[PDB]
């Protein structure tokens, strides 16, 4: 389940019954390192997932050439991305700050969604300040799915 008390949630709505569910968990959904996005159509369906979150969130990301750890999948149309984050210490954060990951645990914060979360590092980049996330949550999960079913992971892949 994406609502249980040992991880940490917040679904977004984006269309007219289809939305994304955002999850801090300890529970891996994916295990493989890929994120085949050979078709043009599934890389549409990930840049949309990408830019629904960036735009909801108002989130402004910060260039410094780095990159979160992350695979994907798809069940249909629905997206599957999982982040496996590299924010346990201050300096893992410091290290992979400048990505839409960093930015989901910022609004976590922000918002209290979660406790086990700290702006842990801080530095001026093209004139503004970047905040940089640690937390001890190690996966990042973001399906799209409904709000009847945000509280239930959907299946990765189909059968
Ligand atoms: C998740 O795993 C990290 C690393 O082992 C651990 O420090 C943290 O307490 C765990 N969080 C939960 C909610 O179990
Ligand atoms: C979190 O709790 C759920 C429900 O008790 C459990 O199924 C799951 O294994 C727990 N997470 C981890 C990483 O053990
Ligand atoms: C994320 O971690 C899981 C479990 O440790 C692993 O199976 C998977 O390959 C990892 N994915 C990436 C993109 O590193
Ligand atoms: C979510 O899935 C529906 C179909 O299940 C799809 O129409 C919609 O475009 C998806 N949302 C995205 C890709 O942001
Ligand atoms: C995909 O998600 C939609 C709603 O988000 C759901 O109705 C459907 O059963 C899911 N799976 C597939 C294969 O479309």
């Amino acid at each position: 389940l994406s609502c249980s008390k040992n991880n940490s949630h917040h679904y977004i709505f984006v269309g007219n019954n289809s939305g994304l569910e955002l999850t801090l968990t300890n529970t891996s959904l994916l295990n493989h390192k890929f994120c085949n996005l050979s078709d043009a159509h599934k890389r549409a369906q990930y840049d949309m997932a990408l830019m629904s979150i960036v735009s909801t969130f108002h989130l402004s990301i910060p260039n410094f050439n780095q990159y979160e750890a992350m695979s994907c999948d798809f069940n249909g149309d629905n997206i599957t991305v999982q982040y496996n984050l590299s924010h346990a210490s201050a300096v893992d954060a410091a290290n992979h700050c400048g990505t839409v990951a960093n930015g989901i645990l910022e609004t976590f914060h922000k918002f209290f969604w979660s406790n086990n979360i700290k702006d842990a590092y801080q530095l001026p980049n093209q004139g503004k300040l970047a905040h940089c996330y640690s937390t001890s949550y190690q996966f990042l999960i973001i399906q799209n799915t409904t709000w009847e079913d945000h509280c239930t992971f959907s299946r990765p892949t189909g059968t």
